[PDB]
């Protein structure tokens, strides 16, 4: 996993964007463009830049080791006389009134030409997440076998209807039996107390059986965090004699990617993502 | 608690009975009526006897030490040739035949006399019922608070969207805060997970906080058996700090009622009894 370079102009993305870095446990630094960047990421590792403190920019981005950005926020063209840059900087300077004179789009597309030449590599807010959540199917070696795509379909629409009744985000499913339902003890307390249940409705770590379920609930207008997985997840899971562990592709964050990957490989189980809706 | 004599005759009623009655832990036993009672009784302590066996019937209530009847199931008029009486029986059979003259019901009202006369309290099916299950409002000495009626009610029909789902039947809220959702792991579990969470969204034994509530999933085509309540209940549910317990007024079982009344009453807890829907 590259370290990134959260480049931060205004409004709500690039703060979605870091809280989530931090919570998938993932490197990062933000470059809080001054006058754009909202101020409650003054909390995060890296620095407040000006446009155009191209010289300083690229100074804190290797000063952090960062070896990938993103451009994340609202930024408009600025006031190109108002602009105090430094001298990496002034340099550009020229170069970006050129393509300014042929729209936004080609200003735009000239900062990214300068952070390549420098240079960086540039991803998307997109891929971003995508690399830190789930992925559409496996996610390690193990995949489901036809046996548990039953348990899978049930684990998940579940969950589902916990959440929309604004419990908890997580159930088990096994045999078509709800073994569990997560309400505010923590999905590591439910794994604990199915490892707990007698083996005859449970699955056996020999022959393993049931998937845990943990879906994100429906959005609200205060701010929406998404769930997590941990490597201590793949542990108590494997410990309840579970055949694996399922979630929204694009909705599960997954915390140290490697280290859950090697754990569920190691030990049989699959992780899945789920096409959403 | 009057030790009961359950008097069988045909149909499911008696059935339920006797399983509510052992689910309870009261104490009881049955006579079941030859050719009438179901088979599925021969695995509880009492006896076979015939109509008009009516000695028999008297020596083995006796010999049971029971002080209260309970006449349920269907029993239709018999053969008064085909009868085999014994002498007791014998005496009392012309005094049937002249109220059966008049009627099933001055009929079946001359039996009741002959065992109030004998002497025998009789109890009615839901009486049975009544005093092992729920009350309407509360069971011992604590009442719930003002506070308290907000978790109250929503502990219940949280309980009871999990009950539809057929997961679990109960739920613990505090403060309007899902804090468990019960399915599969028993009370006992639920109550302890519960005592595990931050004290900080929970109750307190000194200033207590929080209901538990336990509902009957709907009925179904398979035999339907009602929610119970232990003393253990009543320990653990203070422990989580809770401030009391709650079901539908008829639709919950209370397993030694007396103690867990002084269970309740001296740490402090309501039990409530709600009426349904
Ligand atoms: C110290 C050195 C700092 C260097 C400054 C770098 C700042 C670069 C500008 C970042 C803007 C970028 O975050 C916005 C963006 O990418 N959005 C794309 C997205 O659409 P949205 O609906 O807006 O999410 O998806 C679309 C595709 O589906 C895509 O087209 C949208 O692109 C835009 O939003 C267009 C921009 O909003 C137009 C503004 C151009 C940049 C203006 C300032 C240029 C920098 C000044 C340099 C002196
Ligand atoms: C060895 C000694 C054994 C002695 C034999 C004792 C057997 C007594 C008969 C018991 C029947 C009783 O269980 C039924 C009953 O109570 N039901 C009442 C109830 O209505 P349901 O809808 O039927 O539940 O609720 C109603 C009120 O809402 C009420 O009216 C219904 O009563 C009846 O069901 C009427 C009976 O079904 C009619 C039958 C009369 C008894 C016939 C056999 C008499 C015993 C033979 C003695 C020689
Ligand atoms: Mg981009
Ligand atoms: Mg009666």
């Amino acid at each position: 996993m590259r370290k990134l370079g959260l480049i931060a102009g205004g409004g709500a993305l690039p703060v979605e964007l870091a809280s989530h870095c931090e919570a998938a446990g993932r490197a990062f630094a933000v470059m809080r463009l001054r006058s754009f960047a909202d101020p409650s990421l003054d909390r995060y590792p890296g620095a407040d830049v000006g446009i155009g403190e191209f010289g300083k920019i690229f100074k804190a981005l290797r000063a952090e080791g960062c070896d990938v950005v993103c451009f994340a926020g609202n930024v408009s063209r600025p006031d190109f006389s108002a602009l105090m840059p430094d001298a990496r900087g002034l340099k550009v300077l020229p170069s970006l009134i050129v393509a300014a004179r042929k729209g936004d789009d080609a200003l735009l597309r000239r900062v990214l030409d300068e952070f390549e030449k420098e240079g960086f590599e540039i991803e998307g807010a997109h891929e971003v997440m995508g690399e830190m959540t789930l992925p559409r199917g496996r996610l390690g070696k193990v995949s489901p076998a036809p046996e548990h795509m039953a348990d899978i379909d049930k684990a998940l629409d579940v969950a589902r209807e916990i959440g929309r009744l604004d419990i908890g985000q997580g159930a088990v499913v096994c045999e078509g039996l709800v073994l569990a339902v997560e309400a505010q003890e923590g999905t590591d307390a439910m794994l604990r107390r199915v490892a707990d249940l007698p083996e005859a409705i449970r699955g056996r770590a020999e022959r393993r059986l049931g998937v845990l379920a943990k879906a994100p609930k429906p959005i609200q207008e205060t701010r929406v965090d998404l769930p997590t997985i941990g490597v201590a997840t793949i542990h108590r899971a494997a410990r309840a004699g579970l055949a694996g562990i399922v979630g929204e592709a694009g909705r599960l964050l997954v915390v140290d990617r490697e280290a859950v990957i090697a754990a569920a490989d190691d030990l049989g189980l699959f992780v899945l993502g789920v096409d959403p809706q």
